[PDB]
């Protein structure tokens, strides 16, 4: 039921076996234990206790890092909150989650969260002397560790409970997938509050790995960092492996694995990969399977060009329509099982009852495996929209529109994007004259920038079925003209 | 609460990687499913049930890890007897286990135990048609999947109960020690009835990794073995150690791994195998924790020569005295914790109340921890003998000593033996005159070949406390005659 504390069990093993680079900073895992564990006692001074909720709010930092051990020192759950949210869509999220406090900093505007949490500077709180504290010395497996929203299908997101035991055992059947040595080192430049990166950290202190850490993505400095530090792994969303390419035709020679997810690429783009010799893992995972599920190796990138490969140990997949499995290369719902697939959504029975089938879950994605089992996933949701590895909800952007005096109706669909894959585009039936501008201005105090749409058209009436449902891949061909 | 079955998973993961080569004959993850699903339609047409108990009693053949994965897939629990056993040691064991089913070949004395427990030739059964049946496709964590007997303490052995969760944490947590790649390669040539062998089935099913397996141990056969096959890993105690040594001054160059356990080394061997460049890591582990459960890299096996190691992750170790914790340097009993912790001893109520304590282990192994962690195991024993890597139990073969209608009292302690390590030497208190040959003859029908004593002694009273117990450190001591 439970296991020693990862950061703590790997400091003893190989206390000087560098955790984290960042910038011009090296953490080995006993500095790392004891900067997590410094914060963890300042946390505990400003009343954090066992069994409590903190969200965090920082760009990747250190100290992102050492909150997010402290909250597990503590036995305190951690909520990783989207830094581009505004602060509407950070209201709820605090709200939903039962969050009695916001770690963040001074980049952020932490005034206007006084009233719901008490708010905490990580780069003061660090300054502070504390009473040390028995720490948490054990993980539960089946407790939750950490919260991340996603699946705004409804119009409002899902938080997602990720178990200590669904994160072990994430990091260990990618290990069973890949390998692992004491050489290996892995790069991070995509947020870590989305599960790409956080995973990560994971991986860090259970194999005792190296984590190369970047605030934001810079194809050069990318490049340069993994020449400094013999990187051999990177995880990447497509946008960032197309800029990398754009880039350099050759792949540095220590790279053994790029770790690509987060939402389909285009087919030249792997194509080109394979015919360059860049190491390319597709693979298919979300929020609720705490990373990647299915992954595909690069020898079968070509014979299965489009495939996002086979289940990891321990998981499992299957395609059902209605309830009725599917034969090989027949269309259907992705469900999937595993130790790494979510407690469940927190606080929505509904939904739960509903995406749970008999300890399946079922991913709303359509898809099919061959006749070897590969798993081919289909591009065909219209309740969701990938830009630059960012889902995007339908659903919660048409809500923010219809918010809006002018507005009857909206719809929203993603359109075609060369670097993003798709981007918003939103679809209006308006009492009231109004401006794109205007509808602009006024989705920005309620939307992070990803999802606001890049393009309006106004209609006279959106498409729908019999039961007024919105058909949104419809959109697209009605009569209608854009709007400036 | 449970997985795929590994060897299913594992054949349809990867079905063309080479699982067993033995004789050098070659076997993939398809070809072994394949014949274990056979084997077990063939056991369930002889009324193999899902949860009867079937013991093997074989060789190391490939037919014997079909056997075992047959088992796996009828849901059976599989007992694995040591073959060098009198038949009266293996009857104990298959009524103690409940077994209702033996699972051996022509090689055995099969009429001895069909009174017992019905009898099946794995040769005979694998030229029988069968029906197809519904195999187990998963393999429940916390059920036992195997039965080892170890711990003669008492006087006879107990039945370790190694669950599905046991081995799998086993081999994950051995993974994440010493790192694993695609191209390694694990070399058996140990008994698979011990767990040292038993486990790298395991470990081959859920990385994907080939075994090569010998039925004996040859010094010269198994270097040739590893250069033809490119060996990565082998499996060795010390006295195999030491004829490797013997034979050559050069490691082949493919061992990355020679893993050392199964009692103690003689210093001189571990530092010349650090001289030449043997890469040993030395380990403490045991039945009971399904295999290693300390190891230590060659890296520090010159600065803490010695010593078995630290815990592997997720597992733990503590020292205590009287109940009393131990700092460091202090003497005490080494009590284990981890997910490769058995259930617990089949049957025996008194053994697992005294053994388990607060989830801890103990291991009656006496040992200090330094202050960086690191386990020293002081042989100190006088209740067990190590003879090759084989526990033999003094219990045990006072036991059968003392049902000789001649002998009077009897003690067995443990004699230095160069090639053995220890070897039993027994001292005897006589009713009547008996010679040596005939205690030996009557040994031959009651105990292993190993167990036997080498040498007899007669005396007049043996050594003993206030309480009448024996004193068996004491025996080297006693003022004896040798027996002709
Ligand atoms: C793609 C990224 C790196 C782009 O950010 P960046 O700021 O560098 O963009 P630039 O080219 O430099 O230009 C900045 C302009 O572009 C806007 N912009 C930035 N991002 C987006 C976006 N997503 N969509 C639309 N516009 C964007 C900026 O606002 C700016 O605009 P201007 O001011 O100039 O007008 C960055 O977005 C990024 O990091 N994306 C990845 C996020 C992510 O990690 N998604 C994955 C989520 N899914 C999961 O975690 C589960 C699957 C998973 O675990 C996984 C995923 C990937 C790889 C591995 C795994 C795994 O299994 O381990
Ligand atoms: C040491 C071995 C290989 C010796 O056997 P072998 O038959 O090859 O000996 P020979 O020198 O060739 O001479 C043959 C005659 O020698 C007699 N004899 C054989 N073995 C012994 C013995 N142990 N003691 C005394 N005499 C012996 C025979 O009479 C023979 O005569 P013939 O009949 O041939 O004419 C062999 O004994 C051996 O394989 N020992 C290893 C057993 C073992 O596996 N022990 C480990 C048990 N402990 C565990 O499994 C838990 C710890 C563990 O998992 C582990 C252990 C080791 C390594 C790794 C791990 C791990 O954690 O994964
Ligand atoms: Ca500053
Ligand atoms: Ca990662
Ligand atoms: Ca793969
Ligand atoms: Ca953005
Ligand atoms: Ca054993
Ligand atoms: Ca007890
Ligand atoms: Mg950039
Ligand atoms: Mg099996
Ligand atoms: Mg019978
Ligand atoms: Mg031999
Ligand atoms: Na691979
Ligand atoms: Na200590």
């Amino acid at each position: 039921t439970e296991q020693p504390n990862w950061l703590m069990q790997r400091a003893q093993l190989t206390p000087e076996r560098i955790a984290l680079i960042y910038e011009d900073q090296t953490v080995t895992f006993a500095e790392l234990f004891a900067a997590s564990k410094r914060m963890a006692e300042q946390l505990a001074a400003h009343s954090v206790r066992k069994g409590d909720t903190a969200a965090i709010l920082l760009q990747n930092r250190a100290e992102m890092v050492y909150a997010v051990h402290a909250c597990f020192l503590l036995g305190v759950k951690a909520v990783l909150l989207n830094t581009k949210l505004s602060t509407h869509e950070r209201l709820f999220q605090l709200e939903d989650s039962g969050s009695g406090f916001l770690l963040t900093d001074s980049s952020f505007e932490k005034k206007e969260y006084e009233h719901i949490v008490q708010t905490i500077d990580v780069d003061e709180l660090m300054k502070e002397a504390a009473e040390e504290i028995e720490i948490e010395a054990y993980m539960q497996m089946d407790a939750t560790a950490t919260l991340m929203y996603t699946s705004g299908t409804t119009g409002k997101p899902k938080g997602v409970q990720q178990t200590f035991g669904n994160h072990y055992f994430s990091a260990v059947s990618s290990a069973l997938n890949l390998g692992i040595t004491e050489q290996d080192r892995w790069l991070i430049a995509l947020p870590l509050f989305h599960i790409s990166g956080l995973s990560a950290l994971f991986k860090s202190v259970i194999y005792g790995m190296t984590v190369v850490l970047h605030q934001r993505f810079s194809v050069s400095d990318v490049l340069h960092s993994i020449n400094r530090h013999e990187v051999t792994m990177i995880s990447a969303v497509q946008t960032m492996l197309a800029s990398l390419l754009e880039e350099t035709n050759r792949c540095p020679e220590s790279i053994r694995c790029i770790l690509l997810g987060g939402g389909p690429a285009p087919l030249p783009l792997l194509e080109e990969c394979r015919e360059k010799g860049f190491p390319v893992f597709q693979s298919y995972g979300m929020t609720e399977t705490c990373s990647q599920i299915v992954t595909l190796s690069p020898e079968f990138s070509m014979e299965k060009l489009g495939s996002a490969g086979k289940p990891l140990f321990s998981c499992e997949i299957k395609i059902e329509r209605d309830g009725q499995v599917c034969e090989p290369y027949e269309h259907g719902e992705i469900m999937v099982k595993g130790p790494n697939v979510m407690k469940s959504y927190f606080n929505r029975e509904s939904a739960n009852e509903a995406s749970f089938q008999n300890g399946w879950l079922k991913t709303g994605d359509l898809g099919y495996l061959d006749n070897e089992g590969f798993l081919y996933v289909l591009d065909r949701r219209s309740d969701l929209i990938i830009s630059g590895g960012e889902n995007i909800y339908p659903a919660e952007v048409e809500s923010v529109l219809l918010s809006h005096p002018a507005v009857a109706e909206a719809g929203v669909s993603g359109a075609e994007d060369k670097k993003w894959g798709k981007v918003p585009h939103a679809y209006l039936v308006l009492h009231k004259p109004v401006s794109a501008g205007e509808l602009t201005d006024y989705c920005k105090e309620r939307l992070a920038k990803y999802k606001r749409p890049k393009k309006f058209f106004v209609l006279d009436r959106l498409p729908r079925n019999a039961s007024n449902k919105l058909l949104r891949n419809q959109l697209k061909d009605a009569r209608k003209g854009e709007l400036l």
